[PDB]
């Protein structure tokens, strides 16, 4: 189906079963069913693309906005074309998204009068707040700036205000009507101007200003002090390092070691940002490095809020969002399985990550069976009383057997287990068995009256292919990063 098959491009950004969770290339590039589908029926295909946009199950709107362009650069009717111009505004929701969509674009036509009315109508539809944001925060993106844009396009607005920000996004040149969305502009100005740690700071506390703002030079103790009191829980998540490293966060000081603790373990500022468990165990393993990636400095990790981040991950699991699907997790437990830092986490190996998404699984879904591919294909005994660290043991065995992809399978249809889902996790070694996982699922409904979906996850990997890109129900995720575990969910689901 033309449907299915977009909206699986739409979200993986691949026209195949195969999620790059990713920390590599793999950019969206448009295949010939793509291609031809926007000719054949570009009215669909543009259906389609604000189903998911709105449904907001792609983890990248890189895809919907490559789609979005060859609509309404190449579609062969102009209501199509027009039609696809006038989701623009939707789609492109931040400066970089629209100079994103620019860069695709640009590869298929050149600017005729939709196009010019196409792109000012984004201009003209944006609040004299959005379009201040983007003067200060979404200027440019690569080989596109906003001023290329707004050169072309040359949006007009009813209020002065909003063509003032226009024309300073163009020159640079600051007026001053007010409308306090200048106030950020002359602030962000300023800022780039201060040379000492404490004018900035000083200067985003009266100008509202977010971190950015501060050249790398400045940013000591005082413009995070800042920082903090003006981010969310997602925010304090990825920065409790540079917190510690700018003299902030020290294990003697305990007002606002407490204070970071309260804000980690607050259940209602966990559920209201969403942070799935995965976040909370990878800001503790970043945290607890006391060291960066290149280039950045080294901190001193304070214990307690180590702790907290332990505390984090526990509540996490309350705000995760079920596949509703009864699961049989397979898990790799080789010794392999301790090496390895998935999605760059140092230190979060491959059994790490398996076991804490198996008790996901356990607490969260209607059924939950954890197999590994030990001496024998047998139950790990993993159960939702169980730690992230007595999971991870139980998920280690001496004696292994090859990872086949197709055995959970098979070994459910010989034990009649009834298994919606099956989730094999590993790192990087797939093993192929006598049978393949694709007659394995043919067997399995053809004794237990379901067909089940299979995902493979080589939480290491940077290739592997067992998903049948003819099928649906087979789903291969390469690698892993934050947004793998609600694609699998909504795969489970059957809405990929
Ligand atoms: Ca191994």
């Amino acid at each position: 189906s033309d449907e299915s098959r977009l909206t699986r491009f739409l979200v993986l950004g691949v026209d195949g079963g195969t999620f790059y969770a990713s920390a590599q290339k793999h950019t969206v590039q448009a295949t010939d069913f793509v291609r031809e589908l926007v000719q054949r029926d570009a009215a669909l295909a543009l259906r389609v693309t604000l189903d998911v946009v709105r449904g907001q199950r792609a983890p990248k709107a890189d895809p919907a906005l490559l789609v979005l362009a060859l609509i309404a650069k190449t579609a062969p009717n102009a209501a199509d074309r027009k039609a696809a111009w006038d989701a623009l505004p939707e789609v492109a929701r931040t400066g970089t998204m629209l100079l994103h969509f620019l860069a695709f674009a640009d590869a298929l036509g050149g600017w005729g009068r939709l196009t010019r009315r196409g792109v000012a109508n984004v201009y003209e539809t944006a609040d004299v707040d959005k379009l201040a944001l983007w003067a200060v925060k979404y200027k440019a993106r690569d080989g596109w700036s906003q001023a290329d844009a707004l050169r072309k396009a040359h949006p007009k607005t009813d209020d002065a205000a909003r063509n003032a920000v226009l024309k300073f996004m163009v020159d640079g040149v600051l007026p001053k009507v007010d409308s306090p969305a200048l106030r950020v502009i002359e602030g962000h100005l300023k800022a780039t101007e201060a040379q000492t740690d404490a004018a900035a700071a000083a200067l985003m506390q009266e100008y509202r200003l977010p971190l950015e703002a501060v050249p790398t030079h400045v940013r000591g103790a005082e413009v995070y002090r800042a920082a903090m009191q003006t981010n969310g829980l997602t925010w304090l998540l990825r920065n409790l390092g540079n917190l510690g490293r700018v003299g902030v966060l020290t294990p003697n000081d305990s007002a606002t070691v407490q204070a970071v603790i309260e804000r980690l373990t607050d259940p209602a500022a966990l559920k209201r940002g969403r942070i799935h468990p995965l976040d909370a165990l990878k800001a503790r393993l970043v945290y607890a490095q006391g060291q960066g990636v290149r280039g950045k400095g080294t901190w001193l990790p304070v214990p307690r809020v180590v702790d907290a981040l332990e505390e984090a991950f526990t509540l996490a699991f309350g705000n995760v969002q079920p596949a509703n699907t009864r699961h049989l997790l397979a898990l790799d437990v080789s010794g392999s399985m301790t090496c390895g830092d998935v999605a760059g986490v140092p230190g979060l190996t491959p059994n790490m990550a398996a076991a804490a998404m198996s008790l996901i699984a356990l607490r969260t879904e209607p059924d939950a069976l954890t197999m590994g591919f030990a001496e024998q294909f047998r139950p790990l005994g993993i159960t939702p009383r169980d730690t992230l660290e007595s999971a991870m043991q139980k998920a280690q065995s001496v004696s292994f057997g090859g990872t086949d992809c197709a055995q959970p399978i098979l070994w459910a249809a010989q034990e009649r287990l009834d298994v919606d889902t099956f989730v094999v996790y590993t790192d990087n070694e797939t093993w192929a068995g006598q049978v393949h996982p694709t007659v394995a699922l043919d067997q399995y409904a053809q004794k237990m009256g379901r067909a089940p979906k299979l995902i493979v996850v080589g939480l290491t990997a940077t290739e592997f292919s067992i998903a049948d890109p003819q099928r649906r129900d087979m789903l291969d995720v390469v690698g892993f990063d934050a947004a793998a575990p609600n694609v699998m969910t909504a795969f489970a689901r059957g809405e990929v």
